């Protein structure tokens, strides 16, 4: 350090990165209209009239869900696969797992956008959850989302084939622990050589820490728009900030990279089969 955004495209370029740890939240879903939950007038807890909520965080809650699973499957069949579409920030993490340097992908989403995009389960740690399967909430039976999706459309509430039980889409509630996939952080922090944090500051802990479990000399880079959080109370002398729109930042990165071409032949290959 000091390094620069180049400096980082010309050490992946060399494939001096290839044990790639990517961090991401709310602000790189923002771009496929999915608009952080918190924003005010167009965020899901400020919308508490359309999905008949008596409380924002009640949507999220275990008991209010049995008491109404309503709420929670008009949010379900919204975010359920196929409505919303990956974007660029997606679809540069697509291409880093393509030429072999992602490690891991930990997201705070619950969109799903980075399985949409075609990164595969075992690099993902849906650190919320995913809509992508679901489970009994009286026996523990699980079933893969495909296997509810014809419930949630139509609005009924899935049923379980064995006990009856209402069967919840395994999104992570207030107050439960982290999926078991979580604790990769483990063995996937120490062995980072490049940790890219995209669309979230990262404030809010048990990720907040994380930010710290690097090794010394491993280049943090931030692409958010603003140096706040665990990065900017702490900076360490190989970080970079990319800061703005995020989607300007990845696509600046994305021709340094000289992948620019690459992306937009996977963006059209892609929306042709979404
Ligand atoms: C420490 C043990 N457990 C925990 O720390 C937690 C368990 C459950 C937690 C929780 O927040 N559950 C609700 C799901 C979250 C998903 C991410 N989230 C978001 N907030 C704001 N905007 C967005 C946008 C999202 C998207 N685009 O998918 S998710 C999300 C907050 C609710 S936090
Ligand atoms: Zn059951």
């Amino acid at each position: 350090g000091k390094l620069s955004l180049q400096d980082v495209a010309e050490l992946i370029r060399a494939r001096a990165c290839q044990r790639v740890v990517v961090m991401v939240g709310a602000g790189i879903s923002t771009p496929s209209g999915i608009p952080d939950f918190r924003s005010p007038g167009s965020g899901l807890y400020s919308n508490l009239q359309q999905y008949d909520l008596p409380y924002p965080e009640a949507i999220f809650e275990l008991p209010f869900f049995f008491h109404n699973p309503k709420p929670f499957f008009t949010l379900a069949k919204e975010l359920y696969p196929g409505n919303y579409k990956p974007n660029v920030t997606h679809y540069f993490l697509r291409l880093l797992h393509d030429k072999g340097l992602l490690l891991r992908l930990y997201t705070q989403n619950i969109d799903g956008l980075e399985r949409v995009s075609g990164i595969p389960a075992s690099k993902l740690v849906e650190a919320h959850g995913t809509f992508a399967s679901a489970t009994c909430t009286v026996c523990q039976r699980p079933f893969p989302g495909e296997d509810i999706r014809a419930d949630v459309m139509a609005d009924r509430v899935p049923r379980c084939p064995v006990c009856t039980g209402v069967v919840k889409p395994d999104i992570v509630f207030f107050g439960e622990p982290l999926p078991q996939r979580f604790l990769l952080h483990v063995v996937d922090f120490p062995m980072a050589d490049l940790l890219l944090i995209l669309g979230t500051s990262l404030e809010v802990e048990p990720f907040a820490s994380l930010t710290e479990a690097v090794r010394s000399s491993v280049p943090r880079l931030l692409i958010n728009r603003d140096l706040v959080g665990p990065l900017a109370w702490h900076p360490r002398s190989r970080d970079v900030a990319q800061l703005g729109d995020v989607v300007h930042g990845v696509e600046s990165l994305v021709e340094l990279l000289g992948w620019t071409e690459e992306m937009r032949d996977l963006v059209q290959r892609e929306t042709g089969k979404l």
